[PDB]
Formats: C-alpha cells, structure tokens, sequence
C-alpha cells in the first residue's frame, strides 16, 4: 500500500505511492536489512520486458494504447522472434537514458535528470571508433568549463562474447604506482589498472598526477590503449583563499566526473558501455578522493602546515584539515570557472527535487547511505530526511570487471 | 535464507562471514521490493505465544552457562512452563535478568558502545508499587551512574507488563533533559523539540523557571496510575559548562548541558516478558551535543551565533562556514567535559572501537548487527572507520523497542 517518509527536522511527510511499481530486488528481506551492501536473455525473458518498458513509454508522451503503440508492440514481437533481440528507437533511446539517472537511487544529482545529452553510439564497430566517440563526450561535456550532463550509448549486448567495455571504471583518473621501498605515488586505489596499462604498452611518467590512457574493448576483441588529447582533459589547480602555503602541497584533480563501468538496462536490453558525466560535489574530491586513507591520503600531511596538535584523536584536527581541504577544492573550481556544487547546495537540491518526484511521480527512490554527504552529514538536509529505497528500470547496474571475464 | 553472509570493509578490504542473522526474530520493515533502512520506526502476549518465546530465551541463557541440556536446564524450562500455564506469566531468575539486560543492549543495532556490553549495573526495581518508589530507584541510578563524572553504565528495571492497563512507564524519553517554552511571538526558549513534553509538565503542576537549561521533572507512572511529577536533587545532575581551549569568548556564549546520557522511553524485552520502564544509561559520544542537540536546526540551532563571533563570511554557503563552525563547537564540547573530568569519547575513538567491537563479535558470535545510518557520527562520516564498513542489520531477542508516548495512551483515572 501507500508508505510515508517523515522528514525529522521539518516534520513534513510525504505519501509514497511509486514504490508499487518495482521488481528487481533491493537484497534486503522482512528479517534482514542489506542498505549499506554496496554490491547486493532469451525471447521469452525479453519480451515481457520491452513490453512495460514500451508500456511506459507511451505513457509518458500521453498516449498508452495509440496506433504508435500498437504497431510498436508487434515491431518489437517480430524482431525478438527472428533475431532473440530488438533495437529501441532514438525517441526511446533517450527516454531510457534520462529515466536510468532519474531513478539512480545513489544519485544526489538528479533534479537534473532531463536535461541530458544524449550521444547514440550504436553503429561504433571498433575501438577506434569508440575513443573517437568517447573524445567527442569529453570535450561536449567538459565545455572549456561550463559542464554538462552526457552520456554516450555503445552497442547492446547481444551473446555476452562480443560485449562492448570500456575498461576504465571513469573516463578520468589518475595512474597508481608501487613503489620499491613499499609506499605509493598517486592514486594507490589504481595500481592495478596502472599496472595493466603499463603491460598493455603505456610508458608510464610515474609522477602523481598522470592521466591514464583509456582502455577500450569493441565488440568482444581485445581491448586497446588510446591516450586522451590532454586539452581535452580539464584539471584544477587547488589551492586556498587564506592558506597561501596550499598550492605548494602540488594538488590537482580533473574537471570532469564520469563513470565508464557500469550497464544501462532499458527495456531488457543492456548496454555494457555507456560512459556518463556530470559535474562534481565538492565532497568527492576534498574528502574522498583526498582523505580516503586507501586513496590519496593528505590529511596528515594538511595537518602539519596548519600547526595543528595531532597527539590526541579528540583535538579533533583530522576534522579541522579536512574543512578546510573542501573549502579549497571549492574556491579553486570556482576561481577557475569549472562547474562545482558544494554538499550544502547539492543536498538543499535534491530535498527540491524529492518534493517535485513526490508531487507528480508519487515518489523518488534514495539510498540514504550514499545521499547524505561523507562530511558535515546532520547539518545537510538530507540526513533528516527519510527516504526509501527501491529498484525502478530503466536503471544503471553493476557489472564485472572486465578483466575477470575476457579470454584473449 | 543463505546460511552464509559476507560483510565487507572497503577501506581495508577485510571480509567477515555472518552466520548470526539466522537467529533473527522479529522484522526489520524491509522486503525484497523494498528497503526501509532510513526510517526512524518502521492487549499482552497470550499462554501460547509465550511458550516458545519463554523456551527460546531460557535455551540461549543455558547455552551461554555451558550447560545446555543440563538438569538445572530442564527443571528451569518445566518451571517456567508449569507458570505460565497456572499464572498466564512467569518471573525471571535474577540471573536471567542480568542476561537479557546486557544482551539487549549486545543486540541494540543502533548503538555505537556495544564495545562495553557486559559491563552494565543493573538495577532490579521488579518490587517497586508506587511513583514515589519508582523516584527513589532512579535517583540512586543516575547517583551510581553519575559516579561524580567517572560515568557507569546502568540499567534499572520496573515491574514487567501484566494485562496492559498496569504498565510502570517513565513519561521523560531521557532522565535528564531541558524544557524548551514556546512563546507568543513564535520565538522558543530552551530546548525547542521539548515544548510538548515541558506543557504536559506544567499542566501537572509544575513551576517552569522558564530559563534556557531547565532540568526537568521526572513524570513517572506505576501500576498503571497517573503520573506524579518529582524534581531530580540538582546535586544529582552533573552538568558541563562548554568553553573552547582556544576562543576565550566562547565561554560567554552561556552553554552548557548535562553529563549523563540516559534513555528512559523504551521497552526492554526479555523472554516475550515486557518491561516498559527500564531506563539505562552510559556516556556521551561528543557529536551527540556538539552536533545535534546544539546545532539540529530544530534544536539550540547556534552554528549561526557561533559563525558569527568566529568572524565568518556567511554570504556564500560554498565557503562552509557552517562546517568550520561545527567543528570548533564540538572541540569545544569535548574540551569541556575532558577538563571537569567527565567521561566522554569522541566520534574517532568510538567508532575506532566499534570496529575492533564488530570483529570480535564475528569471530566469536558468528555476527553483529548494525544500523549504518545511525552508526556513522553525524559529521565527518567517511573519516571514521565505521563509513567504509559494510553492515547487516536485523533483530535479535532480547532487546531494546520503542513503544508508543504514554500521554498517548493513558487513561486517565
Ligand atoms: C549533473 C550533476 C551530477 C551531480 C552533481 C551528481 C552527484 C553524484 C554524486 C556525488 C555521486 C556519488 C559518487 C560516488 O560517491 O562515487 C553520484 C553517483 C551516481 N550518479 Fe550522479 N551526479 C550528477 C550527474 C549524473 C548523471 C548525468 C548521471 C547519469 C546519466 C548520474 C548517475 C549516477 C549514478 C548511476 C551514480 C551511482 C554511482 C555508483 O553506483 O558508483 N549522475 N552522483
Ligand atoms: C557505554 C557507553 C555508550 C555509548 C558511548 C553509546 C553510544 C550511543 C550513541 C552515540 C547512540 C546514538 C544516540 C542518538 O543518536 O540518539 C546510542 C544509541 C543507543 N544505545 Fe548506546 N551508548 C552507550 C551505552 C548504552 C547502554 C548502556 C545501552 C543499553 C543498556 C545502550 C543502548 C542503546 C540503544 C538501545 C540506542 C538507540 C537509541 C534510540 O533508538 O533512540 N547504549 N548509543
Ligand atoms: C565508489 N565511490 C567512491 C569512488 C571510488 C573510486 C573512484 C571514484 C570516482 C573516481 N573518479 C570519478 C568519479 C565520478 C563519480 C561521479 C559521477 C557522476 C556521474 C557525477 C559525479 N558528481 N560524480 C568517481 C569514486
Ligand atoms: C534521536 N536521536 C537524536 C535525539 C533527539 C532527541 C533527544 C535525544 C537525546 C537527548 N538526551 C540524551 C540522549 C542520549 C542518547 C544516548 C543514550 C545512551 C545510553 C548513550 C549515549 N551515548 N547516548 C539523547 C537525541
Ligand atoms: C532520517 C534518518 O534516518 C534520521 O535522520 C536518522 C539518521 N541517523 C541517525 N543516527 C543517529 N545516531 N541518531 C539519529 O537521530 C539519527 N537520525
Ligand atoms: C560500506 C558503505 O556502504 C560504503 O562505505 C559507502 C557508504 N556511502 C557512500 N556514499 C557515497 N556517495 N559514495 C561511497 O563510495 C559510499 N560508500
Ligand atoms: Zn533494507
């Protein structure tokens, strides 16, 4: 039936009614709660499947059961028969694009969900063509700056042996390196893709911050490297607006947040490839990608420079370097004209955004374990907010590492 | 169900196997189509609803003894058994009682000090009749507890529920906390989510000060009857004035609050008994006040006031002045209880501790439950170790409930 979520700080609620129209399972059961596991076809499969999905679609242009409908209906029938698939239309295509983000439960960007770019990529064949593409991709959504959302779509699977992949999980990282003496420079939580790269034929410039090549699979074939034109690649000198000493700790992140190693599933078919961007919360860099201690891991060198006493877990000065760690992150994009939202922004958007899917979508699937911000949680808005979590397709998933299951 | 579930840290990659959750008993709110794990809350048990329930709990204490199937096993279940049958009831063992008390708070999934679990005084009030009485029990917990401000973990228990129109309840959700008072111009004073509570009291006679950290009453009800208000000896309430080892105008912001954190709102269920007044205590994680109660927009809200003195650019949010504010305050929070020497631990040290907590519990009890969200410190999530550790979370028996508000449900005499 109906469910409502309770908001703790504002005491508005608000009535649930979209969760009724879920399948996929969550993980969790009436006895146990998986909400903090981050990783919980045939013509007879696929069918049913394309059915609701087109279903859904002539719902939403106002016009469920049309001759439009009708013929699509036996349009997709036909094809599944004689090929075990079908192929979606560009109308349906970005249709089931923008709705994947729309309902990305660990998504706290999504009140932008409808305005996204969307690059049809499905006659690429090799892949040269796909660093062609994904070239493209980059250099539309970064914009000198002034980012937008996009994602580009590479063929669907067909026999699971001629998937298309990119290999990189983001179309942007930096190279991870094992050093003799047991340390790490870079990104240590990348070694093992640095590495595999390196063994591909990448000359390495072992320094901290190096862009790696891409990695791109077509069509099943073995994947091969291409390096990103490096005016394509938009990074961000950081430094602060009182510590003048901040821009010799020598950081930098990139501009454009994109993730490349997920599967876009619309209307029972799956798109192995499907890179997409945004732009980023401040928090992913300042805190995550900087004082992960698995990733970069500056916090105690930041606190050094501060002067600040680290004898004690209760001066709370992991705390203190890491607020003002964000604060530069932010006035560093800022400065450089590079979009950026802080988590404070961010987060006042999506409680707007979960009041307009309440209001004409009777609800807005969220995962509080990844919307509410890795710092300052309880003075965001979204760490009183309840929500409710649950699994609407079109959708992004999960799926393996490539190289786990390729033979060469 | 898979008998067989792994948990695992993203931090340090370590794995734990659950076996534990199969013992779960009660429901979580979720379903497979669902999940429900942000929700805050997703006439008596009848002779054969409590058989099994009474069994289940007697088992597991015998178990934990090492002597399962033993004679004192078997003439404890055939007592229990011949009580329930004749009296619809049955009383535990003070032994068991001590059991179940500690193991509902081992099985208490939202809370971060389970490292502490079996040191816990209880307090058995099971013979108490009067409000009076009921007064006199809490004063010596929160005595004991207090301990001049090296704190103790304690629980004291009320009689359990009988037919459901007897029920020994505290009305307070905490034993100690500041009345708020809603005025005229919309404006509050004191603690603004107590307004409610602090009209029930004054409505019951109570003289309100009407002063920004008022103590308030105890409201306490016993054997069903309307409650009697009593004033805590504020010789008894142990209180922090917060000051900052750095800001010398800090101290002129007039806060402070009290020592002692202590739950007085909820049901301890032990064997299917039902004990509806049993409030336990332990200490205080900083964040607990340095970032809820005194900065919660509908709390003491002061992240403003605070900005303010601390000379911050407050136009954009982008600068985080809010950030910066809070983590000062609650330097502050801890610097101010360290220095009176009331025991505190802040959200590093407990979560530090929760972990090495949760691995033993794995290796030695087959699992752990735990409720992330509530878990994970309210600021600086992702550098405490707890953020990067997966968690399952389910109910175990004997534990902690919530149960509706009294002033919801009494019938008044
Ligand atoms: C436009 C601005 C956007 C902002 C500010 C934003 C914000 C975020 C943030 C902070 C995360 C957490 C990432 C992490 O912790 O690894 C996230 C995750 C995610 N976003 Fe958005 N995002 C944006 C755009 C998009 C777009 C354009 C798409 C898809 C077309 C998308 C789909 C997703 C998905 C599927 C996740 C989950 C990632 C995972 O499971 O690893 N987002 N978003
Ligand atoms: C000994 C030191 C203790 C520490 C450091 C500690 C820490 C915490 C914290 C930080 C919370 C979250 C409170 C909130 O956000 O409202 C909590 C909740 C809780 N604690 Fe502990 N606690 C301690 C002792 C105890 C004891 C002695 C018991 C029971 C015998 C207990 C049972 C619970 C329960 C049932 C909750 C959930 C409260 C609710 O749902 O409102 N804790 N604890
Ligand atoms: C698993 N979450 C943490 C994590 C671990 C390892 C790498 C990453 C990561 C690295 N580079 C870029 C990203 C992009 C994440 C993202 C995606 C999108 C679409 C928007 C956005 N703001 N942020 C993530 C994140
Ligand atoms: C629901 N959590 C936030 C909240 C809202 C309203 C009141 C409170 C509250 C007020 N006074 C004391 C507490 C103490 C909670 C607690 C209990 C115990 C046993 C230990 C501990 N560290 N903390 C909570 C908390
Ligand atoms: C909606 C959400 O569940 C609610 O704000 C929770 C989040 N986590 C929490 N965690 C703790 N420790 N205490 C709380 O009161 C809450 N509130
Ligand atoms: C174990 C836990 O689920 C894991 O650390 C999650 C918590 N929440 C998160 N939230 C975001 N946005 N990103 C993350 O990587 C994570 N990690
Ligand atoms: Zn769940």
């Amino acid at each position: 039936r109906f469910l409502k979520v309770k908001n703790w700080e504002t005491e508005v609620v608000l009535t649930d009614t979209l969760h009724l129209k879920s399948t996929l399972e969550t993980g969790c059961t009436e006895y146990i709660c998986m909400g903090s596991i981050m990783h919980p076809a045939t013509k007879d499969q696929l069918f049913p499947l394309a059915k609701e999905f087109i279903d859904q679609y002539y719902s939403s242009i106002k016009r469920f059961g049309s001759k439009a409908h009708m013929e699509r209906l036996e349009e997709v029938n036909k094809e599944i028969d004689t090929t075990s698939t079908y192929q979606l239309k560009d109308t349906e295509l970005i249709y089931g694009a923008k709705h994947a983000w729309r309902n990305a439960s660990r998504c706290v960007g999504r009140i932008q969900w409808s305005k996204l770019q969307v690059f049809d990529a499905r006659d690429c064949t090799t892949a040269h063509g796909m660093f062609n593409y994904i070239c493209n991709h980059v250099k539309y959504a970064t914009n000198k700056g002034n980012l937008r959302s996009a994602i580009t779509i590479f063929p669907q699977r067909t026999d699971g042996k001629h998937d298309f992949r990119v290999w990189n999980s983001q179309l942007i990282r930096y190279a991870g390196y094992k050093q003799p003496d047991g340390s790490t420079l870079g990104d240590p939580a990348n070694v093992q893709f640095t590495e595999i790269c390196i063994q591909q034929g990448w000359k390495p410039p072992r320094g901290r911050f190096d862009v790696l090549p891409l990695l791109l699979q077509a069509n099943g074939n073995d994947p091969e490297l291409f390096q990103i034109p490096p005016e394509l690649v938009l990074e961000v000198p950081i430094r602060h607006p009182k510590f003048e000493w901040f821009k010799d700790l020598g950081l930098k992140w990139y501009g454009l947040p994109a993730v490349s190693n997920m599967l876009l599933e619309i209307g029972g078919l799956e798109f192995s490839a499907c890179p997409f961007s945004g732009w980023y919360m401040g928090t992913e860099i300042g805190v995550r990608d900087y004082c992960d201690n698995s990733r970069y891991n500056i916090l105690e060198e930041v606190a050094k420079k501060m002067n600040l006493d680290m004898r004690k877990t209760s001066s709370l000065w992991k705390d203190q370097a890491l607020v003002e760690i964000n604060i530069a992150v932010l006035y560093s994009f800022q400065s450089d004209k590079v979009t950026i939202v802080d988590h404070h922004s961010a987060t006042e958007s999506f409680i707007k955004h979960m009041e307009n899917e309440y209001r004409c979508r009777g609800g807005c699937p969220a995962d509080w374990v990844w919307i509410v911000p890795p710092m300052s949680g309880s003075i965001t808005p979204v760490f009183h907010q309840e929500m409710l979590n649950y699994r609407l397709t079109p959708s992004f998933e999960y799926q393996p590492d490539p190289w786990n299951t390729h033979v060469w």
